[PDB]
């Protein structure tokens, strides 16, 4: 299992533009395509972001392509903040992947918003950490995708995801 698996298990694949679980218009394996309310303006940055006129559809390997972009856009966004930086360095492989996951899901500020988390993992209390991160609207919201990496933060293997 890597983070590519993992994402593409939480995820899921469409090809066509769908609604988050926010209600927010998105392609692919999870690429946000914007905030706003108009299917208009998501079809417009989905031309974008691809470079062509798509009409909303597009090929496996264009959200193939766009998932290798966003995954790699999270971890240089983890890298680049300095209240992330600090725990992605201090942690094994396994559980890297996790704090990726969480970035690619909710983004650098949110995830930089559970300080408390953040400090229990960079000091390895695994039990303690998952308990606070359970605490949380990301948890109450996607619970069976929190549980996973949660569980996963705890245990430091790739159980949870079979
Ligand atoms: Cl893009
Ligand atoms: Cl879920």
């Amino acid at each position: 299992m890597n983070i590519f698996e993992m994402l593409r298990i939480d995820e899921g694949l469409r090809l066509k533009i769908y609604k988050d679980t926010e209600g927010y218009y998105t392609i692919g394996i999870g690429h946000l395509l914007t905030k706003s309310p108009s299917l208009n303006a998501a079809k417009s940055e989905l031309d974008k972001a691809i470079g062509r006129n798509t009409n909303g559809v597009i090929t496996k390997d264009e959200a193939e392509k766009l998932f290798n972009q966003d995954v790699d856009a999270a971890v240089r966004g983890i890298l680049r903040n300095a209240k992330l930086k600090p725990v992605y360095d201090s942690l094994d492989a396994v559980r890297r992947a996790c704090l990726i996951n969480m970035v690619f899901q909710m983004g650098e500020t949110g995830v930089a918003g559970f300080t408390n988390s953040l400090r229990m993992l960079q000091q390895k209390r695994w039990d303690e950490a998952a308990v606070n991160l359970a605490k949380s609207r990301w948890y109450n919201q996607t619970p069976n995708r929190a549980k996973r990496v949660i569980t996963t933060f705890r245990t430091g293997t790739w159980d949870a995801y079979k």
